[PDB]
């Protein structure tokens, strides 16, 4: 599968003909506001040099395989182990984040995929109500060099080629989201690539996170995907919400 | 195991010692509003007088199998189907629901229990973050007799000992239930019986609904338990809360 051109995703999975897809648009006016909804609690995030993790091109994104003992907790009894970081962005003076904010699109987006303790692999997870659930973040051009993205950004250039890794040492990886974990919106949606299977907890920050100019240009123009194209504008089309409510944390 | 006294149920099951157990007391002012909760939708469950139903006394409640089709709705994509529902109740004078308000115990609390489509059997539902889900109604005195009750309370002294069970013809399920589909509670607990599995998807309506004393009465003695010994006050206690907020449909 590609983004943009065939194979219809549909044909790859039935999943993503499904009613209750991401990503969305949010309609802040139009979420409703849940104090359940408490901050969020994330454990073991603040990793060593080593070990080193892998840092892939599949030619969809890059993607940042997560060590064993990442926890983070939705609410009480909400519980959930990390296994992997990716990102979507655009191209040169063109926005390419999945989700959007009343018709905005932001220059990119981080998302953290994570499975319910109460499943053992992803597989069994698929489709099941709660299952996965991913933090996503907006990224915005700021004045100031993000040093936790430069861990990354400057290992870019090792995995241009499609289907290319690297081993990177461990960060911080919670500095790759926002300092503010009580403000955010949360859906139950799909994932964004096939096998598109629903039942997925999204969880969207209000607070965004800046990246300078030089690193969103760096994340848009350094890999390669698949063909003789570059990676960018890898993200989904918006699907409609279909009368599903998005939850906010705040009033 | 047994209502009252041992084997302390952690001893049979050490899940009954869970974080996030059920039954709860019901704070409604302690309850965070939550305007994404829309109104329960319930299929199927105007059953036809044939085929009958199996109902059960099985020790610890009375207990009406269900039959394919009975499909309910928590929310957009978020569907179950019935399996069975049961009682608990007191005894003379002595209420015996299961759920609290405010400390209140009302004489009898109804569960209806189904199973989420994403699984295809109970025991892979179960400790599964919505994997079964429960809808609960207090029963309380009225004036007058409840027809839909009387169904099944007219058929208690055919299985009045322990383990025996008879045939009733089928009735229309949804008429146990009370008036008012938009107007819950909803949190996030367990069985409240061995083995006390944790995911469990519960739903206590705000309105109750009213048996005769006599109705009432004939619940509470009529059936025998394990012994000679009558079967009454089959309810949990009341379990703490650990941080989960019940959330209401409601303002
Ligand atoms: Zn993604
Ligand atoms: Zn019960």
């Amino acid at each position: 599968w590609r983004y943009g051109g065939d194979p219809p995703w549909p044909r790859v999975s039935p999943a993503c003909a499904g009613r209750f897809q991401s990503p969305v648009d949010i309609r802040p006016q139009l979420a409703a506001f849940s104090p359940a909804l408490r901050p969020l609690e994330l454990l073991g995030f603040q990793l060593p040099p080593l070990p080193e993790l892998r840092l892939r091109n599949n030619g969809h994104s890059v993607q940042l395989t997560l060590p064993p003992g990442l926890e983070m907790a939705l609410g009480p009894g909400r519980e959930y182990r990390a296994l992997q970081l990716h990102l979507h962005w655009g191209a040169a003076g063109r926005p390419g984040s999945e989700h959007t904010v009343e018709g905005h699109r932001f220059p990119a987006e981080i998302h953290v995929v994570h499975l319910s303790t109460a499943f053992a692999r992803v597989d069994e997870a698929l489709g099941r109500p709660g299952g996965l659930a991913v933090l996503a973040a907006f990224l915005e051009e700021g004045p100031e060099e993000n040093s936790a993205y430069e861990q990354l950004l400057s290992r870019l250039e090792e995995i241009a080629e499609e289907g290319s890794e690297t081993q990177v040492p461990g960060l911080d990886i919670s500095a790759l989201l926002p300092s503010d974990f009580s403000r955010y919106f949360q859906y139950e949606g799909s994932l964004t690539t096939p096998p598109c299977a629903q039942g997925v907890i999204w969880t969207v920050f209000n607070q965004t996170v800046m990246l300078s100019a030089k690193q969103l240009h760096t994340l848009s123009d350094t890999l390669w995907g698949p063909g003789d194209s570059r990676l960018q504008l890898n993200f989904r089309a918006t699907q409609p919400l279909n009368g599903r409510v998005i939850e906010a944390s705040f009033p």
